[PDB]
């Protein structure tokens, strides 16, 4: 349709292109204090959780018990080539497999989605929702595509959270994805 | 989608960002020596430039609104909630090569989503968007008194060309009109 190339592009350059060439630099910074805390497969990228449901919780963190709030990402205050950063709020969890630690990942959601929720509320429909945001997705990968330093440092996890029944697992939904990486 | 933009803009951010502002404040003004003072120093201004020129780098960028430093963080808010991290940039206004106030500036950084829109291949119904998006805004926070409390609009149409607009002077005539 229309707005879902308008929250792609702002994404972008507003978001993921100011925060991915920091990010190794920050990881470093953590695992430097944090004991290399953030290690294995999964742990070394920025994961955006991109629910075409657009279910994003309105505290903007993960809310899960098997995903396991940690620490925050400290910050880096210059940038590689001298120009100061802002500050970026970026949380690491652990995923639980069986009462047990399985991963350590830094997660986020893909924050715009809201904006389509909220449109799917006025007076003035879900599935125009749902064509939207998977638009939105498609446009944001066409986009990272382009540029090979922010693929590296993030991958977007696309998924469909059902409205309920006990079937989908968020958790091992992360997991099947970084185990499946190669 | 204005509608939507002031919503999740709210909901995902002022709304966030807004309780835990003045703790903040406090914060800067015991490590800064009371810097953060005099009017127009204590409320996150927001611009609100209608043609949705935002800045890619989300900052002031102007040779007279001067950045200063960012405000701090809290780690827990008021009721024991563990808060979020928020960049918030300290600007010094100049007047004449003189600093005239410092204030907590930043955009609106949705109407950029409004800006890229205009630039698909599929201005003035950006310009009638970006204004439902303001008075959507400005009437949810006129429900939420708290909030209102701590955080001014500042409305205005850069020009895309000419010198007839000035920014510091427009922040200022907003401050000293308060």
């Amino acid at each position: 349709l229309n707005v879902a190339h308008g929250l792609a592009w702002s994404y972008y350059i507003g978001y993921l292109r100011l925060i991915l060439p920091g990010l190794q630099a920050r990881i470093r910074m953590f695992n430097q204090l944090h004991n290399n805390m953030l290690s294995g497969a999964g742990s070394r990228r920025l994961y955006i959780l991109f629910p075409l449901d657009c279910g994003v919780p309105d505290n903007l963190s993960v809310v899960d018990p098997n995903i396991r709030f940690r620490d925050m990402l400290p910050q880096q205050n210059i940038d590689r080539a001298g120009i100061k950063n802002r500050v970026y709020s970026n949380s690491v969890y652990e995923i639980l497999e069986n009462g047990q630690p399985a991963g350590v990942c830094i997660l986020e959601y893909a924050t715009p989605l809201q904006t389509l929720f909220a449109m799917s509320q006025d007076a003035k429909s879900r599935e125009d929702r749902l064509e939207q945001a998977k638009l939105f997705c498609r446009t944001l990968e066409e986009i990272l595509e382009d540029v090979p330093e922010s693929r590296n440092n993030c991958r977007l996890i696309v998924y469909q959270e059902p409205t309920d029944g006990n079937s989908f697992s968020l958790s091992q939904e992360v997991l099947r994805h970084i185990r499946q990486e190669e």
